[PDB]
């Protein structure tokens, strides 16, 4: 009968994420938790929508910049756990505004991922560059999300400004856009469609290809030749949680060693963790290996860029 309480939790890291860390939760302090899983810009607006009744208590994973918007827009409560003592540095409270309102979990590269047979079977050459992906033979052979729903897609959107500039990144995307088959809501769901061969190149946080690798998809992960960039993976208490200790405790919890560990031991989740202390997995990716670019959490975690660049996309770049 009588529990601890109770944790709603909207999550936007994978469901299998969302349910190993949640599972993991509720046993160990007799919780009772439930979970929707949800894109990161979506789950954004039903927070916003739900502001003056709010139903969760917990934001849990997807990436940063909306939860970075989230905090600047009073959505959220701020909350320092002790746990960010062991949390690497830099990493600690990385937000536009500062003292918590958001902390990071994890970190996951954006790349692309390429199914090799698909691309062997039509002669078509393995793409190494982000500027590839604009070529003749790769038209509808491309999955990526939409900005307006997709933390990923944002922090892409991000990224080829942060390597480029503003003008050039939308003339990239104008260019990628012909050859893209399908916009997805979801981060995600280009790394399933292009491991069953559907298209044949997925654009996306590379662990999410590393598992369907490991599954036995035909894909090879890309770091593209001229850099790239990355997500933060975000915890938020919701400003006006009913289950506030209980969310408080979930904080403490998933910066914790024992809560990120559970993430790629029991959830098939492979971004690299934040704690200090955490075993990292043997699968993901080590950032020091790779070229990436300083990402700026605070600008593009701001609301007016946000907005502004998301609109200029849809304007500009999906019609
Ligand atoms: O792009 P979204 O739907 O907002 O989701 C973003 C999330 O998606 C993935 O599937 C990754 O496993 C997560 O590392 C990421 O934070």
């Amino acid at each position: 009968s009588h529990m601890e309480g109770r944790l709603v939790v909207y999550c936007s890291a994978t469901n299998a994420m969302c349910e190993a860390g949640t599972k993991a939760f509720a046993e160990k302090y007799n919780v009772n938790t439930s979970f929707v899983r949800n894109g990161s810009g979506s789950t954004l607006a039903k927070i916003d929508a739900e502001k003056n009744n709010p139903r969760a208590d917990v934001w849990y994973g997807g990436t940063l910049d909306p939860q970075s918007q989230a905090g600047e827009m009073d959505l959220l409560q701020a909350y320092q756990s002790p746990e960010l003592a062991n949390i690497m540095e830099g990493f600690r409270d990385p937000a536009k505004r500062k003292g918590n309102y958001s902390s990071a979990v994890y970190m996951g590269i954006l790349g692309f991922g390429v199914n090799t047979e698909r691309l062997a079977q039509k002669g078509i050459p393995i793409p190494r560059c982000w500027a590839d992906l604009t070529k003749p033979e790769y038209k509808g052979e491309i999955q990526i999300s939409d900005p307006q729903s997709s933390g990923t897609a944002y922090t892409a959107l991000a990224t080829f400004i942060q390597l480029w500039d503003e003008p050039t990144a939308f003339e990239y995307f104008k260019k990628l856009d012909k050859n893209v088959s399908q916009y997805t809501k979801s981060g995600v769901t280009p790394s399933r469609n292009s491991a069953r061969g559907e298209v044949a190149i997925g654009i996306g946080f590379l662990h999410d290809y590393s598992l369907e690798q490991a599954k036995g998809a035909p894909l090879e992960l890309i770091s593209p030749c001229e850099g790239t960039g990355y997500e933060l993976g975000g915890v938020s208490i919701i400003k006006g949680a009913r289950n506030l200790d209980n969310a408080k405790l979930f904080v403490d919890w998933v910066l914790s060693k024992e809560g990120q560990e559970v993430a790629w031991k029991q959830g098939d989740s492979y971004q690299i963790l934040t704690n200090t202390q955490a075993e990292q997995s043997p699968n993901a990716l080590d950032p020091k290996t790779l070229k990436l670019i300083n990402y700026d959490m605070e600008t593009y975690g701001s609301s007016d860029e946000r907005k502004r660049l998301i609109t200029k996309w849809v304007n500009e770049i999906k019609m």
